[PDB]
Parts: C-alpha cells; sequence; structure tokens
C-alpha cells in the first residue's frame, strides 16, 4: 500500500466538517472577490475567469512550461488557462477544446489582453479527436472519485489521449492520481519518451493529490510522488493553517499585435551603460534567451541574491491598541505587500510591459501646440536654474547610505566624469531600478544627483505651485487639498470629473517626452547642453535593473524601453503634473467643440484656432482643474467634456476602471470628489466657523499605522497617531486611538521614521510640542481660508465628522466590538507601558 492509498482511505473517513477545514489547511489560493464580482457584473476585461490562470502562473513563473507558438488548451472549460496564454511573449494562437454541455464548464467570452489569439471551442470531446501540431500542449482534465482505481482509469486514459499530441514541444498535464503503482509505471515512461517531471502546484487543494506533468524538467517521479503524499498525510494531523492569500492575476484588456510588441533599442546611446553593467558583474554575466519581457529590450543578466518578502512588517504597538481591526479584511490587506522577485515580475508583466500605439497626426499636433503654451506660461516669471552638489547633499540629510556618499568625495568624482561624458552627448552609468559593492551604488546616486541638477529646478523652485501653474497643488499640504476643490466648486460649469489613468506612467509616449523636453529652450547654454543629455540619453532611452527569479535562482535582469515614464528617475512628478495639465486642456477642448474627430486625423491640422483658445481662455480652464502628477479634478464649463473622449483614448490615457468609450461620471458635491486617495469635508465647529478637512476610508488609515527594536516601533506608533491628531482629528476611532498611543508611548520620545513619502505631507506632528498649539498654528492661524483667528483652547471644541459621516467612511462606533475596545483602551496602555518598561508617560482622553 502506497502512501496515496493510505492518505485516500483517511480523506474519505473525515466528516464533512473536517474535510472541509483540511481541504485548504496551509493551501495557496488568489483571492477571487473582485473577479468573481466583476464576471457577476458582466466585466470582460482584466479579470481572470476562473482559479485556472493563477494555477498555470505558478508554473509558467517558474520556467516549468513556457508556452510558445500555437498552444492547444485541453478541457479548457471556462478558459483560464487560454486567457493567460495569451498575453506571454512567444504565444501566436491559443486554440481551447472543451466538452461543455450539462455538468460541464462553459468558455466564458473576454476582453482581455490577446483575446484575438484566442480561440475556444465548446462541444469538443478531447478523446474523439486527432492530435494537432502544436508548440505548447495543456491539459487539466481529472474528475476525482472516493475510489483510487475509478481515478487510476481515468489518469490513464489522460495519459494515453495526451501522448501522441507531444513532439519535442512545451506541456503541463494534470496527473489526477499520480500514486497509484500503474501511473507511475506509465509515467516512467513517458519521462523516457516525452522528457519533463511531476510537480505538486501549492495553490491546489489538500483534497487532491493531483500532480502535473510539465516539459520543462527532471527527477524522480516515485520520490516527487511520496513527499507530496507525506505532506498531504502530515497536513491531517496539523493544526489547522488558513490558507495563505495572493493577490489574483490581471490579464489587462485590448488586441495584441505580437509584431507590434519588440522593442528595438538604440545601441549607439545605451551601448555603453550595458557594457560597464556587463563589466561589473562579468563572473556571472550571462544571455537570457529565456526571458518574459515582451515590449522592453533585453540586454543580458547576472546572478544576485533574492531582495523582497510576500508581506509587509506589523507594527505590534499599534495592533495591541486597535484589537477590533484584527478582524477586519481591508486592515490585514495593507500588510499583503510582494516584494519578492515572483511578485515584482507579476508587476512588471500586467502593468509595464505593454505598448501605446502611437497619437494620431491631429492629436500629435493639438499636444505640441498646447505643450508650447504650457511651458511659455510656467516660465513667464521664473527661468529654469541648474541645482547643485550643496543643493542635493542638503535634501539627502533632511538613507544613512546616501549621507555617507554625499559627505565622501570620491562620490563626486565619479559624478564629475558622468557629467562630462553627458556634456560630449554620451552616457557611461546611468542606470534606474524597476525593482533590484559602493561602485553600484555611487552610480546610481550619481545618476539621481544628475537628473535633480538638471531638472531640479521644477521641484525645487516651485513650478507647479498653484500660484505658477494655475492648475498645481505642489507645497500645499493635504489640508489645503480640500479648500482648493471648495473653491474650484464655485466655478460654475459642469460636474467635477476626477478621473484616473491605469498606470499612468506607463502610458506616457515619446510624443509626451518630446513635449517635455521643450522647456530645454528657456535654459541658458550650459544648462540647456546637461538636461538635453538627461532627457535625450537617458529619460527617452531608459537602462533598467529587474529581478527575476528562475528554477536556478535569482538573477538581475538589464532592459531598456525609449517611451514610457521612468519611475525610478528625478522629476516624474513635474513632469506627469506637466502631461496631465496639457492632456486635461485637450479633453476641455475637445468638450467644447473646439477638437473634433476629424481634426485628430488631419495630418496638416490649422494651430490657429488651437492658438486662439488657449490665448483666450487657457488660463482660465488651467483654474477650473487641481492637478497633482497623475491625479486630477476637473470642473469644464459644461457635462460634454464626460463624453469627450476621442483625445483621451488615443494620447494614450486610458482611465482606469471603466470601458474605453463608456462616458465618466463626475460629482456636483466637491465633498465627494476623489483626489490624492482622499475626500473632503466641510465641518461647523462649536464657535459656529467652517473647517475644510482631510478623510480617507478608516481601514486604509488603520492598516497603514499597522506597518514597521521595540522603541522604533513605539515611536513610529506615535508619528502616526500625531499625524491622526492634526489631520484626522475628526474621526472617532482614530482620536480615541490616538490619545491611546500617546499614553501607551514614553512622552519624551521623539516621534521617529516617515508616516508617508506623499509631497502633501509637511510632517507638522514629527515634533515633542503640544498637539493643539500645533493644531492651532495649523488649522486657525496659517489657515489662508480660516479669517477669524481666534485660538481653540480645548479638544473638545476641534470638531468631529458626523456620526452617519464617520460610520460611512469606515468608523466602527455603534458596534459591540468597538464600545468593548474604548473600554479595555486603558488596559491595552498598561500592555505597551508594560513592554516598553518603567519610563515617563502621560495620560489622554
Ligand atoms: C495627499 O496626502 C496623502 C496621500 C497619500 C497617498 C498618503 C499615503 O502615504 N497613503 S498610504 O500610506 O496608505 C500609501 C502608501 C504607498 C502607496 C499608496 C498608494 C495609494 C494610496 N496610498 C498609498 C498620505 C498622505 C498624507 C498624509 C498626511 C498628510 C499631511 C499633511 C499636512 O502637512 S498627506
Ligand atoms: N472529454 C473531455 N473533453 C473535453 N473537455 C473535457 C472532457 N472531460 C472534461 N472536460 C472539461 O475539462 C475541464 C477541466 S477544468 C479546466 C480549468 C482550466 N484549466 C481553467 O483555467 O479554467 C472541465 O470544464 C470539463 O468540462
Ligand atoms: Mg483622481
Ligand atoms: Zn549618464
Ligand atoms: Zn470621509
Amino acid at each position: 500500500e502506497t502512501l496515496g492509498e493510505k492518505w485516500k482511505k483517511k480523506l474519505n473517513q473525515l466528516s464533512r466538517k473536517e474535510f472541509d477545514l483540511y481541504k485548504k489547511s496551509g493551501i495557496t489560493e488568489v483571492d477571487r472577490t473582485e473577479a468573481k464580482e466583476g464576471l457577476k457584473r458582466g466585466e470582460t476585461t482584466h479579470h481572470a475567469v476562473s482559479r485556472g490562470s493563477a494555477k498555470l502562473q505558478w508554473f509558467v513563473e517558474r520556467n516549468m512550461v513556457i508556452p510558445e507558438g500555437r498552444v492547444i488548451d485541453l478541457g479548457c472549460g471556462r478558459g483560464g488557462w487560454s486567457y493567460y496564454c495569451a498575453g506571454l511573449k512567444k504565444v501566436t494562437e491559443v486554440r481551447g477544446y472543451t466538452k461543455g454541455g450539462p455538468g460541464h464548464e462553459e468558455p466564458v467570452p473576454m476582453s482581455t489582453y490577446g483575446w484575438n489569439i484566442v480561440k475556444l471551442m465548446s462541444g469538443k470531446d478531447v478523446f474523439y479527436l486527432p492530435p494537432e501540431k502544436c508548440d505548447t500542449l495543456l491539459c487539466d482534465i481529472g474528475e476525482s472519485s472516493p475510489s483510487p482505481t475509478v481515478e487510476e482509469s481515468r489518469t490513464i486514459r489522460v495519459l494515453k489521449m495526451v501522448e501522441p499530441w507531444l513532439k519535442n514541444n512545451q506541456f503541463c498535464i494534470k496527473v489526477l492520481n499520480p500514486y497509484m503503482p500503474t501511473v507511475i509505471e506509465h509515467l516512467e515512461r513517458l519521462q523516457r519518451k516525452h522528457g519533463g517531471m511531476l510537480v505538486r502546484n501549492p495553490l491546489s487543494r489538500n483534497s487532491t493529490h493531483e500532480m502535473y506533468w510539465i516539459s520543462n524538467g527532471t527527477g524522480n517521479i516515485v520520490s516527487s510522488v511520496n513527499m507530496v503524499s507525506r505532506l498531504l498525510l502530515n497536513r491531517f494531523t496539523m493544526t489547522h493553517r488558513r490558507p495563505t492569500i495572493e493577490k489574483d492575476v490581471d490579464l489587462g484588456a485590448g488586441t495584441r499585435h505580437v509584431n507590434a510588441e519588440p522593442e528595438t533599442p538604440n545601441m549607439d546611446v545605451i551601448g555603453e551603460r550595458i557594457k560597464r553593467i556587463k563589466e561589473e558583474h562579468n563572473s556571472t554575466w550571462h544571455y537570457d534567451d529565456e526571458n518574459p519581457y515582451k515590449t522592453w529590450a533585453y540586454h543580458g543578466s547576472y546572478e544576485v541574491k533574492a531582495t523582497g518578502s510576500a508581506s509587509s512588517m506589523i507594527n505590534g504597538v499599534v495592533k495591541l491598541l486597535t484589537k477590533p481591526w484584527d478582524v477586519v479584511p481591508m486592515v490585514t490587506q495593507m500588510a499583503m505587500t510582494d516584494t519578492t522577485p515572483f511578485g515584482q515580475q507579476r508587476v512588471f508583466k500586467e502593468k509595464v510591459d505593454t505598448r501605446t500605439p502611437r497619437p494620431l497626426p491631429g492629436t500629435r499636433k493639438v499636444m505640441e501646440i498646447t505643450a508650447e503654451w504650457l511651458w511659455r506660461t510656467l516660465g513667464r516669471n521664473k527661468r529654469p536654474r541648474l541645482c547643485t552638489r550643496e543643493e542635493f547633499t542638503k535634501k539627502v540629510r533632511t538613507w544613512d547610505s546616501a549621507k555617507a556618499a554625499v559627505e565622501d568625495e570620491e562620490f563626486w568624482k565619479l559624478v564629475d566624469r558622468e557629467r562630462e561624458l553627458h556634456k560630449l552627448g554620451k552616457c557611461g552609468s546611468c542606470v534606474y531600478n524597476m525593482m533590484g559593492s559602493r561602485a553600484i551604488w555611487y552610480m546610481w546616486l550619481g545618476v539621481r544627483y544628475l537628473e535633480f541638477e538638471a531638472l531640479g529646478f521644477l521641484n525645487e523652485d516651485h513650478w507647479f505651485s498653484r500660484e505658477n501653474s494655475y492648475s498645481g497643488v505642489e507645497g500645499e499640504g493635504l489640508h489645503k487639498l480640500g479648500y482648493i476643490l471648495r473653491d474650484i466648486s464655485k466655478i460654475p460649469g459642469g460636474a467635477m470629473y476626477a478621473d484616473d489613468t491605469a498606470g499612468w506612467d506607463t502610458r506616457i509616449t515619446e510624443d509626451d517626452l518630446h513635449n517635455e523636453e521643450k522647456i530645454i529652450q528657456q535654459m541658458d547654454p550650459e544648462h540647456r547642453q546637461l538636461a538635453n543629455a538627461i532627457f535625450k540619453l537617458t529619460y527617452q532611452n531608459k537602462v533598467v535593473k529587474v529581478q527575476r527569479p528562475t528554477p536556478t535562482g535569482t538573477v538581475m535582469d538589464i532592459i531598456s524601453r525609449k517611451d514610457q515614464r521612468g519611475s525610478g528617475q528625478v522629476g516624474t512628478y513635474g513632469l506627469n503634473t506637466f502631461t496631465n495639465m496639457e492632456a486635461q486642456l485637450v479633453r476641455q477642448m475637445e468638450g467644447e467643440g473646439v477638437l473634433t474627430k476629424a481634426d485628430l486625423e488631419n495630418p496638416h491640422l490649422l494651430e490657429k484656432k488651437i492658438t486662439q483658445w488657449l490665448e483666450t481662455k487657457g488660463v482660465e480652464r488651467l483654474k477650473r482643474m487641481a492637478i497633482s502628477g497623475d491625479d486630477c479634478v476637473v470642473k469644464p464649463i459644461d457635462d460634454r467634456f464626460a463624453n469627450a473622449l476621442l483625445a483621451l483614448n488615443d494620447m494614450g490615457k486610458v482611465r482606469k476602471d471603466i470601458p474605453q468609450w463608456q462616458p465618466s461620471k463626475g460629482w456636483h458635491d466637491w465633498q465627494q470628489v476623489p483626489f490624492c486617495s482622499h475626500h473632503f469635508h466641510e465641518l461647523i465647529m462649536k464657535d459656529g466657523r467652517k473647517l475644510v478637512v482631510p478623510c480617507r476610508p478608516q481601514d486604509e488609515l488603520i492598516g497603514r499605522a499597522r506597518i514597521s527594536s521595540l522603541r522604533e516601533t513605539a515611536c513610529l506608533g506615535k508619528a502616526y497617531a500625531q499625524m491622526w491628531s492634526l489631520m484626522y482629528f475628526h474621526r472617532r476611532d482614530l482620536r480615541l486611538a490616538s490619545n491611546a498611543i500617546c499614553s501607551a508611548v514614553p512622552v519624551h520620545w521623539v516621534p521617529t521614521s516617515r508616516t508617508t513619502w506623499s509631497i502633501h505631507a509637511h510632517h507638522q506632528w514629527m515634533t515633542t510640542e503640544d498637539m493643539l498649539t500645533v493644531w492651532n498654528r495649523v488649522w486657525i492661524e496659517e489657515n489662508p481660508w480660516m479669517e477669524d483667528k481666534t485660538p481653540v483652547t480645548t479638544w473638545e471644541n476641534v470638531p468631529y465628522l458626523g456620526k452617519r459621516e464617520d460610520q460611512w467612511c469606515g468608523s466602527l462606533i455603534g458596534l459591540t466590538s468597538r464600545a468593548t475596545w474604548a473600554q479595555n483602551i486603558p488596559t491595552a496602555i498598561q500592555q505597551v507601558r508594560s513592554l516598553i518598561g518603567n519610563e515617563e508617560f502621560l495620560d489622554y482622553m
């Protein structure tokens, strides 16, 4: 009797209750919530049709099967394996066959990326089909049975059916029962002929001994099968472990043109950076022809140790003082952040490895005119300026590694050498990391300095301040954003629109880049030449480092791209604000009927009409906007803007979470308008004065504060408590939790570490000063929208949101557990105080 047979007898003896516990004990599982609701609403983009896409991805990620050419998918069902293959580098056609009909899954039609190369056929019994030529054979057929010999016949049947479909090609075949001796005998003969190996997918439930015969591998079937039997037997006795939750796959949207995908690198511009990386890592430098990059040019890899983690570190002090939130899913989903090479690669494939169609010639003309006008407007008072070593060094001080480098003369000597290459129109070492010795660290910081030197002026000199740019909100700060949205709401016209671009930085075109670059025209000759090196050699020819996991260990890939924004490069905020202002002006012109479909298609479009609209209405239309990077709030002259989608989608600025051609929905109540991850409420204090306050789902606030020595953990907790008291004092639970943290953390301990990296954060809470004096300075004294300067002497006079509004935005007020928490607060304070030690603490309400 095999171990698998012992496992089967035990599984069949389990009661219904203990079977439901065991089946998912310690397993990996994708969260199907979003996809199931999306499919229920009839959505055809992004969603995977079943858990199958995730299941196949696990194999593909690990190079166990690398689908390519003509893919055939036997028993495709709903199509999860097929729609996943459709977006892979080397796949040119996916033919899926499934039985369908009563008791069988039918193919679910979709518009995910590459749907156009997907051919799902129902009414196809694979056991009646003559084998076809194919480059990848996939098969996921096998119905379970309490009898293992019934499964044995089903498994041999599938094995005999698949075999003739194999001829030196890729495969991934389910083996329903691999533990029966005759199945092992059959697999051993199959491995001698076709190779491959048997692998267990962790996403498989414990109620099945299924394994997959994959083409890329070798190894001992008997040993691999028994290891699974042993794991599965051990899971019966093992104390119940909840499944490891992973984020489900994003299969994108739209048609795939395989010939449009590849990147053609400018080797004359990037060749030297590749040569130097190759030199520094010559001992492990290799060219991996099995790399997954479709739209990024690949140049080689080097071996590296793995960096990252599946989840975030939890803050113990704040968790202890926020007990009702242990049970809330959104709070724990915050900690769900996969930064492993597997996590990086998933994000790269779904978000970065895309190509935006060139905008039409009329769209390019409109953008060119708007850009020339906008830079002139932005440069009316200020002149561009070079930033310096002294400036960069000051900014760094206000990483310990960065402070060491800037104090080192060798770092500056390397910078000078690279600057001399930039002056000759050459780049030798300027690279950025998507996610991935001191020479490498110095080359990176030097790249960031040289970008800062040439383009730091846009941020440093406040080019996107509301005063300089009209639409900008730079230097404003969270507490001022709402007051600006309230002021914009006073402008008559349409609703306030707030459409987010799906991954903005990947939607930045070679045309956007050429328009952003136009600022060089206002620079002095020596500045012009340095900024022109950045734009041309580095921003329009990006050389990037990215980690990738392989069956033999982690590698660092060197990849390149001409278009898109370099997210790991300086000036991203300012360049995004500039292009978003321009794109929003173009969409306003279309909504006004100034810019037509005929204009967008016109190769010899006339500037006259656009120039008149900009010179006469431009600044007025800029004033109708609040633009902060990729994020915008637009209040147009009327609602035609909602239906104005031609120039927006043609520019490549496709809106997130909405079909391409569906009109936008806006708001007339400014307090419901989303902006920079927040919405803003207008409150009336006990004294009758009004306050405009920042707000967001309370679980996002708690969840974030719950992410990380003890002293550092307590100090970071205190920083979150003080930010809450200054910015989110109107949230009942946050003021109570803030008071609890400050009582539990030593009073003289000055908060350390940032609570956020937001450009809108001025960190007035990073102090030992009394929080009510800081509150008064922020909310009354320095507040330009507060006319009456009378201070507030008590927190009782610092207002809360209305009970219903506090509840709508996630408050737990009115729940029994929240009431128990409030009663149990002095106890939670004592527990943290006990752990910290015998220090000086104070009591807060
Ligand atoms: C516009 O203001 C904010 C926006 C965001 C996004 C954050 C913020 O970090 N949020 S986060 O931690 O949960 C988060 C982290 C990383 C990525 C995210 C992506 C989307 C949404 N959140 C993300 C903080 C602030 C501020 C907090 C306090 C402020 C103040 C003041 C007055 O001086 S400003
Ligand atoms: N004789 C047969 N011919 C064709 N398809 C069959 C079959 N016997 C079973 N099937 C189908 O095989 C499917 C297995 S489930 C397919 C899951 C899939 N890999 C995904 O990603 O969604 C079932 O839907 C079943 O209807
Ligand atoms: Mg927005
Ligand atoms: Zn360089
Ligand atoms: Zn709110």
